[PDB]
DNA sequence: GTTTTTAGTTTATTG
DNA sequence: TAATAAACTAAAAAC
DNA sequence: GTTTTTAGTTTATTG
DNA sequence: TAATAAACTAAAAAC
DNA sequence: GTTTTTAGTTTATTG
DNA sequence: TAATAAACTAAAAAC
């Protein structure tokens, strides 16, 4: 529970000096590899093919898996001459509607609260957002990898904290093409009714706490039996 | 238009038989390594730190690293004990209004492919999601491994198709534990209202085509240099 | 062994695969035509008798009889004007107690069977049948023609299957008006108990081992001596 | 309107005098053809392959295609050997439980019929037959034809009629060799009992009189249109 | 010439039909009153006594006379009430040995003409009959009348048919007493023996073709010579 | 009731003299036709045909209808030279087996009493023919009137009575031509059982006093109202 | 290729 | 004598 | 084109 | 002296 | 100075 | 089969 980086929006004049921490962490337990023989880690290396031979990360450069399979060295000078990726400072570029975005923007979130004392201008910023209801957008960047990031605050039981998301690039979503499916359908009215009472019969509340892992309760088994 | 996944929503008897295709293919291509002394494509081997030699993938076994440093080879029946494993169907346990799902549990997403002798009955459930508007909560398999996930109803105009959301475990959001904001704060309405003029003169509906990733166009610009 | 068609039950959201297959097949020996002379099999060529010679299968035209036998012009597009040809899935419509169904119309009968691996909704379908007891009847449709037909489940002991049977219009049945019967009618005891009697004498279970087509196996003998 | 056999029961000594008739007679309008560009209705001819001649229907020989589709001579005596056409009376062989039968075995029905002299034997054994609750299984004759039936009693509104319908030879049924249904099934029980409640819901009553064919009526005032 | 009676056994349901022939006729000439004088054949007409007028078969009723000599009218309403009166069908009540039945009521007998069609019942009918050996006791009703009668099987050198024989109602057989026979009667061995040897001496057995009728050969041969 | 006639029955040199009582009267009740307006009895004239007047019986000569209808005249010089009419007493002509004499042969009889004071030879005849069975076959004659007879032996339940019997003649005796039946005909064993054991359930014993005139039970009764 | 089902003829039987 | 059932081909469809 | 009831003769022998 | 129990007759309907 | 937490690969298996 | 599970490693800031 520590924080992933330092966070500095620059909103106008005011910028707030916003400390992140992971919203998440992997429920699932993690494995390293152990010989039967060995009862001990393993550790792959950096073998070069054509040489034979064992070889530092440093010496080798990576490359893009061309069609062509030529060569390729990574050149640090592509990335470091972006400005976004230095600047460790949070950036603000716009407000959007929560209706506008949809699930799929939406990736990964941290929370969010001040570095300073003063959690004054982070509380107005947090109601200011929540009233016009238009969801702040950052071009969020981390170890040198800049992304579009979205803001939005939550009312927890305790207390309400402003937060971010991790906006996946919308040119990324490849929309679907299914030819059966623009095929013409007709829906029968009784057809229509019986399906749904028959959702209504299945349609209850919302049971998060039900909800759990069958997998990792056995993995919960198999650690206390270790 | 490659077939992730295959299999029928197993919603009680319902069947409807479905197909699954990865909803978003990720913009960068992945890397292999390479020396440039090599002239060639690199492939890594696996040696312990007790042998000392090289030990093949298959010999290693999947133990967990405890505190204690005892590890412990996992089980197979016990990886496969799970009554849903073998499942190569999507099976639905509940339905419930979106709001009632917070967006945070989103990790992944699919969309959902159906069948012509059963289109009729996958139109007719998006027609009923959609007049409904009470989302799907439902189980879900995919290599072996389970994961909870839920589908909504997504229209593309005339076009309208249901798709499925991997969803995060219920345990894996995890609350903030913070006393910087445990301290009171003072809201003062005249310096509200002077942040608002700025926060709604400023504002913009979503744009997402406007946006546009520099580092992917240096990454193609890279990839024509180099060949 | 072959299937007739392959379909699927269409109720609602219920589509579960069927693979239909016909219930029985004529085992008859079928008796093929051969010139006595020629010793060669016979071929049917017709020769339109106005005509004067042969005519086309296709050039030949489908007339109407009205009684009087006066012929009518007919043409190919009213017959596809009617849409029942389209349903190529096994639409359902009610179910009804299988007490209610009337005997004398199952005139033919078609098995069912499990296409896609997801079996589960099909014997969970056939386990309602049963336990409810009360028939289907499906808008069977075949070879773009529709016969109203049963739905029914028969556990053959080994395995549960779900059948249809195909079911004669109710129109088509014909309620004798016999001008006899409706006479009055008087019985005195000893009668009725000598019908008992002997009826009692007569009783006893369905043997359908000791059933054999008489006639199809001594014509079976005859074609084996030939 | 008009009877297809006459005969007697001639099980033991009842020998009633039965007037069969046509259980269901086929109204879907059946459709001759007539050639259009003369408007003369045809007529088939049987015409020697080889010869390319037409033959007489007599002097035709029926022949018989084995596995191998090869012709068998075949004489008229060999089929006037078997004596059970000569039969012309319904004789019976045994009484049966009505359930005992499935309700597949018989397909093509037919009603009986008394002669005025003896009507009282008729209606007694149509009423002992009731009472019992048995059929019988008739060795029913007919066209120089056997074909096994069942005899049977179903009560109309006014009066009580012994039926019979030509039963399937059992030989004829054939059982299924289903080896994807052998595979182990399973179920749960929420799903069951909502399946259950759904069936219940579409539960209803037979209707014959909102039941028609709708091709036949549909064909039928085309005709009208025609005419 | 032509059946007398026809009419199926009303056995139980058992009811084999069956036509009745006359089985004997007088073979006495008839007679016709006729008057030599006028040439002419005679009518009879009939009066009462007071009436002394002619009245028609339909204006003279029927009447009973009683010992004290009143007359009652007979109503025919009443005369057909009881149901088997208005039989037309021979009925059979219940089976007996042969000898049980005296020969003395024996009034007249009847052949029984089987059907074709259902020809097989009948002559099992027959042979069981002679198998067990036991004479019918069956009621009889034609033309309007009630009669007793039983019937026996009776078996040709060819023809085997069943035969049903009159039978005298057992109240008109009557018996009485004579004090002359009551007279105790001693005969000694020696007597009982002289006469036993001359009855068997001129004992033989039936002679029917030498028994004819004498009186009815010499009418025909005067009419004969006569015509 | 009084014996009809005396007739002696003539044996070699030993004769019985032997009176005749009728065995047998129908017990229908009596009617005389009667003009319900007069309530008296019907009495009838017979009328000529041609003459249209009233002949009596003397005036009238009897003679057949013949198919020509001309008179055929008979005397009573005929039928009176006869000698057996003549007799007043009865002559045996033959004895006959009892099993010999079939039951059609007989049609009526008439009980048979000793005339005689001494019932010794009338006694002794009857031993005689009982234990020889011969039935003794007679030339009975009434009314002038020679009909073929026979004598038979009953015990009655406390003396034994000897009975005269009508036998008509062996020419009377009809043999039918049926050739119907005379086809051929299978009987099935499992049939026959079943024929022979409905003819034992309907067996039984005999019921002489069982058996009533119905109609003239029915006739009684009204007689008796009346 | 293959079976199976459907649409009409013929052809013959029963009354 | 026309209604009806039985044998049969051809043809068309579904797989 | 019958063949069997049936009242009324008609008789004939009987207590 | 009167009775009545059996043949002849056609009347009448039935099939 | 040490840790965790995460992005980047980077294999490796599997519909 | 490329997507996805499983793991290695870079770095990275946090106290």
């Amino acid at each position: 529970m520590r924080a992933i980086w330092t966070g500095s929006i620059a909103f106008g004049l005011v910028n707030v000096p916003v400390k992140v921490y992971s919203a998440t962490a992997d429920h699932d337990i993690r494995f390293h590899q152990v010989h039967a023989k060995d009862n001990g880690r393993i550790r792959y290396k950096r073998v070069c093919e054509a040489c034979g031979e064992v070889v530092d990360y440093r010496d080798l450069a990576r490359a893009y898996e061309s069609g062509d399979g030529q060569m390729v060295a990574i050149t640090d000078d592509d990335i470091a001459s972006l400005p976004e990726e230095r600047s460790r400072e949070i950036e603000v570029l716009e407000f959007v509607p929560a209706a506008d975005v949809d699930p799929m923007m939406f990736d990964r979130s941290y929370f969010l609260e001040p570095d300073s004392k003063s959690s004054k201008s982070y509380v107005l910023l947090a109601k200011t957002l929540a009233e016009t209801d238009r969801m702040a957008i950052v071009h969020f960047t981390l170890r040198n990898k800049t992304r579009l990031a979205a803001l939005r605050v939550k009312d927890f039981g305790k207390r309400e904290v402003m937060m971010v998301h991790t906006l996946l690039w919308p040119d990324e979503i490849r929309d679907p093409d299914f030819p059966v499916l623009d095929q013409k359908v007709e829906i029968k009215p009784a057809e229509l009714k019986m399906a749904g009472q028959v959702v209504d019969s299945m349609a209850d509340d919302f049971n998060p706490d039900r909800y759990h892992d069958t997998y990792q309760e056995q993995l919960q088994e198999l650690i206390d039996t270790k």
